[PDB]
DNA sequence: ACACAAAATATCCAGATTGGGGACACGGTGATAAACATGGA
């Protein structure tokens, strides 16, 4: 009933993006059309996660909320794909409850690992050229839940590129010893 | 009170030796709290 006047306006809810509520200032609604909201009901599916850790005095890899990737789709007709090879072809190597590359320190680290991942399977999947035809943009977000509300530390949106494929070589054969190469 | 003259050649260290032995801390702990946002009739 509501899809049938897409035209229409209803209030957003904190499932989705959040912020559209109180709005710290004045207590005003928001604005927005009804089949924009629908359509964010299957965001999450293509979002990736990464699992972030605070390194404490003994060591131990103390594990604290999440760090989504969100890509911004350029070709619609090109995105849609590469990626059922590219979730398909993931690293199976599993450290006790988590992944391999589930682990990361810095967010930065979980969106350029996705590039390193995209041109990976681009030189596998033949019709798609440089990363940038395919992704303009990155968003990092990281995200916590305690008690009954959930706390937001970083929000990040920057550049793209493809001059770091020997970054991710430059760390793999460098910090697999010690654990303070990170800072570098 | 006048004048004249006020040094010259050789030489200025040679050997042997410059540390040895033992030891470089012991235990106990490495923050604790309070500060909500959306739904159905």
């Amino acid at each position: 009933k509501s899809l049938q006047n897409a035209e229409k306006t209803t209030g957003q809810s904190g499932a989705f993006y959040l912020g559209a509520m109180a709005v710290n200032a004045e207590n005003v609604s928001t604005d927005d059309l009804i089949k924009w909201q629908f359509l964010l009901h299957f965001w999450a599916f293509v979002a990736q996660v990464y699992c972030p850790y605070i390194l404490d005095k003994d060591g131990k890899r103390n594990f604290n909320g999440y760090v989504i990737v969100i890509p911004d789709i350029a070709n619609l007709e090109d995105f849609c794909d590469i990626l059922p090879d590219v979730l398909s072809n993931r690293n199976s190597k599993a450290f006790g409850f988590r992944p391999q590359e589930s682990v990361i320190d810095v967010p930065e680290q979980g969106a350029l690992e996705l590039l390193n991942l995209i041109k990976q399977r681009i030189a596998k999947k033949a019709g798609s050229g440089l990363l940038s035809d395919l992704i303009v943009g990155v968003e990092v977000i990281h995200a916590e839940k305690q008690g009954n509300s959930i706390k937001l530390h970083s929000v990040s949106y920057l550049q793209p590129n493809e001059e770091s494929v020997d970054d991710y070589n430059a760390i793999k054969n460098s910090y697999y010893c010690p654990w303070f190469r990170r800072q570098l």
